[PDB]
């Protein structure tokens, strides 16, 4: 019932994707000289360096904040792919698997804390 135990959980776990291969494309904000049309697709950027950012900087208040900013890098990646096959949006598909696989006790353990503070 430790309603803090979420942000360690949560820097562990952004340790682990950014050990992660398929992490790489998404470590930084995506490179507008790169993708030059990417900003005519995408209104709001993320990125796993912004989100552990955020996190020390103590400015997200919950579990579900982080998860919104995590899926976002997901649904972006694959609102910019040209195809459904391409090397970038393949490597979110696997790196999405593992971040829901292991966020999941997070939420759960969070949710369940402030249910018992709030009793
Ligand atoms: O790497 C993030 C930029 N991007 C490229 C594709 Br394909 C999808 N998103």
């Amino acid at each position: 019932y430790d309603i803090q135990a979420w942000k360690k959980q949560c820097e562990e776990l952004l340790n682990l994707i950014f050990q992660c291969e398929d992490s790489e494309p998404f470590r930084q904000p995506v490179d507008l000289l790169e993708y030059p049309d990417y900003r005519d697709i995408i209104d709001t950027p993320m990125d796993f360096a912004t989100v552990r950012e955020t996190l020390e900087a103590g400015n997200y208040e919950s579990p579900m904040e982080l998860c919104k900013d995590v899926r976002l890098i997901f649904s972006n990646s694959k609102a910019y792919t040209p195809s459904k096959r391409s090397r970038i949006y393949s490597m979110s598909l696997r790196l999405s698997a593992f971040f829901e696989e292991h966020i999941s006790s997070v939420l759960s353990d969070y949710k369940s804390a402030l249910r018992f503070h709030k009793r």
